[PDB]
């Protein structure tokens, strides 16, 4: 699976999509998984939570007219999901949190 902060970033800006091993929360749900339980690995092996948009309701990340933001879950394996993530925008500029996004440092 490609699910490291540089494979996922540099996947992104040539092909213009997150890798397979990605699946939206709402498409997790579907599959049976629960949140509180942190069970994603028994009902979709090898995936993680990516694709989402993401708000930016607080401004954090630079925006522009027609910039879209969406997030994927970096270095997930098992378990409850983790605090790790790559935002990146429509025009592939790439953003990387640590902490559940609270700061962001670029990364592409
Ligand atoms: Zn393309």
């Amino acid at each position: 699976v490609i699910n490291t902060f540089d494979g996922v970033a540099d996947y992104l800006q040539t092909y213009h999509k997150l890798p397979d091993n990605y699946i939206t929360k709402s498409e997790a749900q579907a599959l049976g998984w629960v949140a509180s339980k942190g069970n994603l690995a028994d009902v979709a092996p090898g995936k993680s939570i990516g694709g989402d948009i993401f708000s930016n309701r607080e401004g954090k990340l630079p925006g522009k007219s027609g910039r879209t933001w969406r997030e994927a879950d970096i270095n997930y394996t098992s378990g409850f999901r983790n605090s790790d993530r790559i935002l990146y925008s429509s025009d592939w500029l790439a953003y990387k949190t640590t902490d559940h996004y609270q700061t962001f440092t670029k990364i592409r």
